């Protein structure tokens, strides 16, 4: 089983992967890739195998807080280099989501959301749903979430929770300032699989694309593009965390 | 074919409801006990009604919405096109979507009470203050506490959970959502807020805490049940179906509902 | 002095409400029910609102005082073992009186005559069967139509109640003004509403205008009671206010803090 | 008496700048663009912003008036086919004041004056104490907090989900900017409205570097110690001459414009 370990900087995060990797190492070709931090590391460990998602079963390890992607204890890592080596275990699909940019075209894919938001004044552009004009934003910004990730970003923004086995994607607003002029829809969108979010500037044309809070300032964007990504990122279950458990523990105590 | 058509009571409906009958007079045969094709002419109130009228057979069913008033997410065929809907559905040259379903079970302590809804289900308190515990697959996760809740369907999400605060589903998405009605967040019975959409297989319970007697409503069919043990909620196996001729996408729907 | 208590009817309360009179006995303190000069509220929020409307006829003559047997409320802050220190300051005088807007619900009928209600925390207004519809017109002029469940006006104090759990804003009571929440508005393009809270100050009348159906069910702080032939439902705050007597300190916002936060 | 006008930019706000000051020179009215009586703003209430704070020193002496050359705004509020009127209605010679908003930044104590409101972010996660008159409330954690000005309700506060205050209110309120809401941070949720002499002190908790914006003059402030709030004693002054209510300003702006 070619496996791949990712670390955060700190100490105990050096520390515990050479616990680990003492229990064949490839960080080209990785079947199983072990997140050793929390969930932003997770989120690093994600990006940088996006062209093998299909093949990459990921592994998080929390020396922090509980995170919806890092649960696992440090404590379980002595078990966890059993069960991984021992070939048998199921794995579990969540869906992400694909962010085109358009002036030629630029993919980017993310596992919590996407966010659009303006380089300095204000943020304005139309929402096209499937081709038609559904609304005029003019605010913040927007944000376009994943099932796993609407937990992050999303819940903040007043968005809804909607559980990872559902395959779809939510669009949240950023502060719209919803007058005559510029009537949105206020609440949270939930669109399906070959569904696509086509975002059309007004002017400017120069806005911050976040994805995973990886922000790149954008110009001469003449469209952007949200749908539901074809591929999913796997995770290895061995043990049983459901996900309501997990949203309950973390803002529930 | 076997066809029946429902009234909202006023002038406008009535009329144009026997304007229609009398154009089914191709091989088209008025029947209320076993029909194939339910015509719905007044409102979205006026659709739901008919849902419930025929739950019994809903597979061998396909409903078609007309609003002689504004526009609705169920009756979205104009009055105008009355016309041609006739000819379209007399010919049989027409395609079928269908919508999931919000399955409600009420048992006591006693047998126990199943519904369906084509919007949503709520439950609120007969008076005081509705105070129970949210079990999620048998396990825990909430005490609420204030009006009640709201679990709606895809298709009724653009009902009385968008007023909620809730958020908008594609009626392509098998699943459910969970609002809030008024909670109060008071570190004693604190609540996730967030709106919480469940997939399939997936069972909500709501289990009462010190009173027993709820107001269940089911599509604004509300009555009181005593003596309440447990209000379980999950995504039906069972299916509307309707007989959509054109092409009027969901999301263009509510464009023109909410931001027109 | 001239004093009344009321009780929430556990055995508590009751008890704690008997050793308080053969207290006050010890001093210049005759019990009256009738005119009283302090009243004084065993049990919780809701058995405070009982006594407010037990004397809505004697406001100015009157300092409440609340004592909440159990959690933490916004109008009874006084712990029962503080009952004893209590008395000794009511028999004395040694207190100072604060005052607290409150919010007046004037119903205008088919004209049998007319209706006039104070609310201490909020008056709301539904419907008495089907979708609740009326013009809102702020000072003679038009605002929005309002379709949905109702309408929520709230007192400042009346803010952590009901008013919050509608989204509402929390306000210091010391601001006289008050807020109007939505309650489940539909907010389309025919039933167009502002979504937000509105803080009205003094002397701002809210109109509520029916457009078909003519029975609302209007409830003025959990006294719901059913309204036919409404011709008009006016709101503003009332000229009156309701006065606390105030020996300690308790801040607005930690009872805020106490409550939804942390205590 | 003294005046002066400030424009946007484009050629509509300077033609119609130009066309005023031809007018006033036919009536007794010095033009002072230093020390003036009367500033008149032309453009929108980002025009208007810019007016306030560029003599935000002599706001004792001064009754602002608002002209928008697009859409209607809450400081400008007159029409540009009404400006032939506000030239003689200003020459002949009541007057109405709004509350402000005090920020004050202690690391050298800086003071700021805020029109709309006053917001703070991080420079990532902001992370700040929520102290109301030298007491410990909550611990904020999101993008950011907003306190704003009654006449600023409309604004940035709309937006962010805050309650729209009438500025007849002398008061400040403060709301949530994408607060993550769990269990080490709790917050109120609710936004909070103050009174006079209600302090409002913003606390650093990891790091010191907080970006501070007062009416979009977003300055990034260093080694933030405290980050203090108060209803201002400064008042900005308008000039009345037509009765514009403010709810109506509130309606024709969010609500719907049939006359227009
Ligand atoms: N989302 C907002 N909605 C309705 N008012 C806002 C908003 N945002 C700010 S300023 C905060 C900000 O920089 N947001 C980034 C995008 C943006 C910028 C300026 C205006 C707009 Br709109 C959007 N404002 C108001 O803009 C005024 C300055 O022109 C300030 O008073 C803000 O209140
Ligand atoms: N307020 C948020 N609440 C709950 N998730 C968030 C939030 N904000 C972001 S990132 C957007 C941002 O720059 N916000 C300004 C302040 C901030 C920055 C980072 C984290 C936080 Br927390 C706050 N996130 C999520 O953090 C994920 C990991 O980087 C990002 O993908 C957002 O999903
Ligand atoms: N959802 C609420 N959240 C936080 N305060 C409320 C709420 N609802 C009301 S009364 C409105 C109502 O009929 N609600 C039905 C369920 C209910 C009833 C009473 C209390 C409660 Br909690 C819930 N209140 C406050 O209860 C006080 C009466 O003792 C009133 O002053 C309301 O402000
Ligand atoms: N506020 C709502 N907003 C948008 N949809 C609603 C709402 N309220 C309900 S029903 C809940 C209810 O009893 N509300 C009391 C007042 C009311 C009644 C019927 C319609 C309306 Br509008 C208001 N609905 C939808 O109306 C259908 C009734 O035919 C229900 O299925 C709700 O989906």
């Amino acid at each position: 089983m070619k496996y791949m370990i990712t670390s955060k900087g700190d100490e105990k995060s050096d520390l515990l992967r050479l616990n680990m990797i003492a229990g064949e190492y490839d960080d080209v070709e990785p079947e199983i890739v072990i997140s050793i931090g929390g969930d932003g590391t997770f989120l690093s460990a994600f990006h940088q195998y996006e062209e093998r998602l299909d093949e990459i079963a990921f592994i998080g390890i929390h020396t922090g807080h509980l995170g919806f992607y890092a649960d696992w204890r440090p404590a379980e890592a002595d078990k966890l280099v059993k069960l991984l080596a021992k070939g048998e275990y199921q794995k579990v699909s969540y869906p992400l989501l694909k962010t085109t940019v358009k002036y030629k075209e630029a993919t980017y894919l993310a596992l919590n959301e996407s966010t659009v938001k303006s380089s300095g004044g204000p943020f304005v552009v139309d929402v096209v749903i499937n081709d038609i004009h559904f609304e005029r934003f003019r605010g913040d910004g927007l944000c376009m979430s994943t099932p796993s990730g609407t937990t992050a970003y999303n819940k903040s923004l007043g968005g809804a929770l909607m559980h990872p086995s559902i395959e779809a994607m939510q669009l949240t607003e950023m502060a719209s300032i919803n007058n005559r002029v510029y009537r949105t829809i206020g609440s949270p969108l939930v669109f399906p699989k070959h569904h696509v979010v086509s975002l059309q500037p007004v002017n400017d044309k120069d806005f911050q694309i976040s994805v995973d809070h990886l922000s790149i300032l954008h110009r001469d964007v003449q469209e952007i593009r949200y749908e539901v990504s074809a591929k999913k990122i796997h995770f290895a279950r061995f043990r049983s965390f459901p996900f309501w458990r997990r949203v309950h523990d973390s803002f529930i105590e």
